[PDB]
């Protein structure tokens, strides 16, 4: 199935999805001298006093923080946004390296991890029904750097150990997300799709800014996942990146002078 090797990766994407290279496809290259400043856009406005996480899960491409979305508990508005969005899971990507491992880039600059936090737009009921929808998603994208630890992301980062191979599932109750969000909310924005398959283009992405820092040692544990299955042959959960797709007929705005 498809991965991010020599022979499932990325570049081989488009066989079985086609849409990999269609007219809105995620990431991209943020050039910030070309990005232009809307005074148009609002405050983003992340409310997630109330999330509750339920699991993680490692699905064998990344690991994901699941949410229960059956109301209206962790959600996104504002900013670009028309409506209410509920944040279903998070999930990250990384590097091999601290030189790469993000999906955006800003100004051609790899970060070395960066994470999504995925909502669906209420308008349409659930998740499946959203991804088939041009807004049916915001994803909420932070990069990260490594120096200092995130105190936040520790919890994260110590239960990574039970859930080490593909299929594992772990309970992750009372997990606080904001705990993962930057100082800044400034943002930049752009029409787009998700970055694994099926790449549905159904995501307004919103990419902050101001990067988390993290430390080595939190990212060295990310890169101790697996890829495989249990009793499988390792293959290190690293560089689970698409690279930047062309920007085509897009504008990609700042919500900041
Ligand atoms: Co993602």
């Amino acid at each position: 199935h498809w991965g991010y090797g020599k022979h499932n990766g990325p570049e081989h994407w488009h066989k079985d999805f086609p849409i990999a290279k269609g007219e809105r496809q995620s990431p991209v290259d943020i050039d910030t001298h070309t990005a232009k400043y809307d005074p148009s856009l609002k405050p983003l406005s992340v409310s997630y006093d109330q999330a509750t996480s339920l699991r993680i899960l490692n699905n064998g491409h990344a690991f994901n923080v699941e949410f229960d979305d059956s109301q209206d508990k962790a959600v996104l508005k504002g900013g670009p946004l028309d409506g209410t969005y509920r944040l279903i899971q998070f999930h990250f990507h990384w590097g091999s390296l601290d030189g790469q491992g993000s999906e955006h880039t800003v100004d051609k600059k790899k970060y070395a991890a960066e994470l999504h936090l995925v909502h669906w737009n209420t308008k349409y009921g659930d998740f499946g029904k959203a991804v088939q929808q041009p807004d049916g998603l915001a994803v909420l994208g932070i990069f990260l750097k490594v120096g200092s630890a995130k105190p936040g992301l520790q919890k994260v980062v110590d239960v990574l150990d039970s859930i080490k191979t593909k299929g594992k599932s772990a309970d992750f109750t009372n997990f606080d997300p904001r705990g993962l969000l930057p100082e800044s909310l400034d943002y930049w924005t752009y029409p787009g799709s998700l970055t694994t398959p099926p790449l549905l283009e159904c995501v307004t992405w919103i990419v902050l800014k101001e990067p988390i820092s993290v430390s080595s040692e939190q990212v060295l544990k990310f890169r101790k996942l697996n890829f495989n299955g249990e009793g499988e042959p390792e293959e290190l959960m690293v560089d689970n990146w698409r690279p930047a797709q062309p920007l085509k007929n897009r504008q990609i705005k700042a919500s900041f002078k």
